[PDB]
């Protein structure tokens, strides 16, 4: 069947769990212990030889990379539960305009915000300071490219077009993670990404890896 | 027609270029000036809000950010010059493999190639002392990552399989600037990684562009 | 009763929660829930202003800080359970020697290990990739201060004297951590150091928090 | 007799040589040449391994770190000048609330407020431009830092309690430093830390080290 | 004959190609391939062992480094074309004057300018990201060095006195840069600042370079 | 007369009083960077970036050290110790003087003093960073081997008399001297030079 090899807490994990939730597929979560140094030695090196969490199985076919793993869902089971394609699925520009936003939350989203939720939750669980400087650095250019997404929300209901895409879809977790600090002030101060935050934070596949 | 709006020396806009040239395609190179800030103002952040180079035209549709640029050339223009795609295009599993080393070349190599080809040719242009800390250290890591690859080439032809595609590709403009550099001894003391760098930048295609 | 509001998986918690179990008292886990920004807003601000776990509570007395914590535990529960002050506890030369090392081991110790286990176990977890030049900076430092601890362990039993004391507790959550990456290394490759390590991480109040 | 082998400008050895004259003690300052690298060989590396001053002399008990010789200090000598333990030295609970202030002196200021002190005196004594970037950064979080302080001394007179005391004393040679910098805003912006650091600052043992 | 080793786009090279075109003198600019790693290797090392642009020839004379290129121009040519030392040229006092300027442009202007211009328009052009918190804080750094240089400029037509000298030239190259960006809202804020751009900017030999 | 504006401690400030004592010169040096005096006025009026030394000889007002020490040079040049090439107004060999100037600003200077300050101004006030030293040592280490080959061909940096080029490394190196990164000054031309340049008697001065 199919299985993830992977870890609960983790951003790119949750990624690939709520896209098999959104397609109502069931799947095993294989626990991969970090703490214990596991994905660093054998024999998840042969899943992922970069050793980094996720990895991914369906059946004879071995996968790793979050965000690969989530488009491969997405077709490979494209008619089951949501569909996280384009309504037009096979039309080559709306593709693309997909892709471009898939591009940009890996860009220009993901190391900020990830930065952000590091610097201000998983810092404080283990023992560390935050680094206020840090914060607010990121937290300024975070700003600005939020400012790029309330612009692009205000033309369209979520960033690929007028459905929920893998382009939303692959910003959950770490938005999910930014919610519980008070980095939340920057989504909800700018309206139609307050919307579309709570929208897509409220899907019951969302709530399901929270 | 087809308009490329970006600079001849960047990295991102040759990849693009070199994916026209590969499908043996029309297209105008419309240069942006960043030397005087044309990419921070309109009407260049009407192409791309987060002003960076390249943006993209193909009649009516505006895209930006390059790797959405070359996925979309691959698919729209299939049928025309070199298959950018795998052999068997519409295949999933096979589409997922080349899926995973596009992820793998933005996150694991780019990010250290860039820095490297940064430090020891940019700098220099322009007047600042290269970091000879900084560039061992990057060395270091691109070593790790291109063992990865070594690994990897042993299996196959190429990195998604057996033919040349966007996997491939999208390497080539980092690897060109890093082959006038000391660099080159990781690639060249690597005997399949060596062959394969030189077989993508020895393609006609691949030399329009230096 | 005794409570402690704090986060298992956190050094600084465990730290606490050895010396508890050490001293065979019963006391209740109060669960923060930093992963909702918990901990940055009241009412846990009332318990600790700096927003860091863990924070303490027996009966009235409200207390924050670890090694304060743990004093506190030493000193009010001397009587009973393992003896982690010095075992001339009342003996001022005796605990300068003690106090010294818990000096060591905050400002020597601490911060690299700290640093070691956070690039190498927690950003995994979360989804950053590990710096292999800073774990390599940070295992050169450590391995000087353990050079110091060799020396130091040579002369004598445990840290502080010929008895177990709060200067080698104060180690053990930090170890635990780096003992599932290659920095065990540096703890095997030093004999003093090894047996030490392995003396108090296998002691029963160690493995209760693992 | 009591010898203290460091350097008079060193706030870690200013730390001890108030807590000295505070107890009315008689002492040999020896001077430990760090600008011939002194502190990094033999026979200074015997007093204190990881070659930082100041080293301590009382009689046959050999010590170093700053914080561990003033409370040596405190408790040895505790009948004899100022009382550096609380009024009820042996109450566990006073004592813990005492160990808290010293655990935040060490962890929250002493490393925003010797960076300070770093970059806008120590670097123009030698040549070395002060990073402006850096001084504000800090200065930000020395400010929150203050706040924390500001709501405290609102209400206690001291920091451990109605009486001054070694989390108090700790403070003094780095805030010292900092009157003597743009810095000293911070401390006079807040009033009841304005006239705890007159108070502190303003003391006859805090004099005799300046 | 005159010989320029360097590459049209190196700030340094244009210091010295200004100094040679305001003599009116006639030289070969040869071009070193920096992009094939030239300048790091012979024979461009036996012309400036530290591998940076510009070297120079002057016949049988061989000199790197460009302010002692261009001092070298404006005394072994100072009859011809314009005079770039001060109008009394023997004048010890008056030639203090002028080092200062250009000791001032070594040391507070360009490593500030320089990174401004790299952050903004290198970057882009080869594919990184602008750090906008780096050009904040060198913003606010250039814009107290301007504060000075108007304070000069007030009491001065030039920094060096009544007349435009290398201490003026020097500076050229930077500002040319930092004028196609948002950083000339710098100059153009500040008066006296503004006309002396200006002046420096639009002479015939200052625009033969950009 | 003539007055120094400075740091007894200060790199930039010993350059120039090496340079006043290689010229037998007579001078005041006028002391607070502890109290902040460097960026309050009057002496932002003598150097407005804030900086050590400020300078006076008589009416003229000068700060920064390389200036400083080439007016000392040429103002005072037929007293004491030549600090100019031998034929001091030919402009090819003072053009070979002014690269090594620019060399000891651009490629040692900073390298040095990060090292410097590392290692003991820290240890005075803070932890040395053992991974920066040895990054910079790195660094320190290849400009050196250039020095080596330079000194190879010539007595001094600037030919075969000690000049401005040499003096201006001085009390950068004579901090230095007292670290382990003297290992580094290991090569032969180098070492003998440093050896020559710190036992001169106004070097030992300061
Ligand atoms: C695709 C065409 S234009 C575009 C975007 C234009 N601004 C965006 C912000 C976030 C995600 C996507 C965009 N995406
Ligand atoms: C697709 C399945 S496994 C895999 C790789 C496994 N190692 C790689 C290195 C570079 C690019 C791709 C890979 N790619
Ligand atoms: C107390 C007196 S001397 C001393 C130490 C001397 N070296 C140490 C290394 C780790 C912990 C403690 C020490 N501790
Ligand atoms: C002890 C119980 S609560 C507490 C403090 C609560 N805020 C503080 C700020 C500086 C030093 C100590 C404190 N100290
Ligand atoms: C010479 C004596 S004072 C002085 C300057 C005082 N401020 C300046 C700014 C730019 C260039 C030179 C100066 N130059
Ligand atoms: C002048 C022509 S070549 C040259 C040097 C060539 N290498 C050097 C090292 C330190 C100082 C000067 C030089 N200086």
């Amino acid at each position: 069947g199919i299985k993830v090899f992977g870890h609960p807490a983790s951003i790119a994990t949750r990624r690939v769990l709520i896209a098999l939730h959104e397609k109502n597929l069931d799947f095993e979560l294989v626990h991969v212990e970090l703490k214990d140094g596991e994905h660093k030695k054998e024999p998840f090196l042969s899943r992922n030889p970069f050793g980094q969490v996720p990895a991914f199985e369906d059946g004879d076919l071995k996968l790793f990379e979050s965000r690969a793993i989530t488009q491969y869902i997405a077709h490979r089971y494209e008619n089951q539960g949501t569909n996280l394609l384009q309504t037009d699925s096979k039309n080559i520009s709306q593709y693309a305009i997909m892709a471009i936003g898939m591009q940009v939350e890996d860009h220009q989203f993901d190391p900020v915000a990830s930065k952000l939720a590091f610097e201000q939750i998983f810092k404080s669980i283990y023992g560390l300071t935050t680094d206020e400087a840090v914060v607010a650095e990121e937290e300024a250019k975070l700003a600005k490219v939020l400012d790029v997404y309330e612009a692009r929300l205000k033309e369209f209901k979520y960033l690929a077009g007028e459905t929920f895409t893998l382009t939303d879809l692959h910003h959950i977790p770490a938005i999910q993670y930014l919610l519980g600090t008070p980095t939340k002030k920057l989504f909800t101060e700018r309206p139609r990404v307050n919307e579309w935050v709570a929208e897509i934070t409220k899907r019951p596949a969302s709530e399901k890896v929270q």
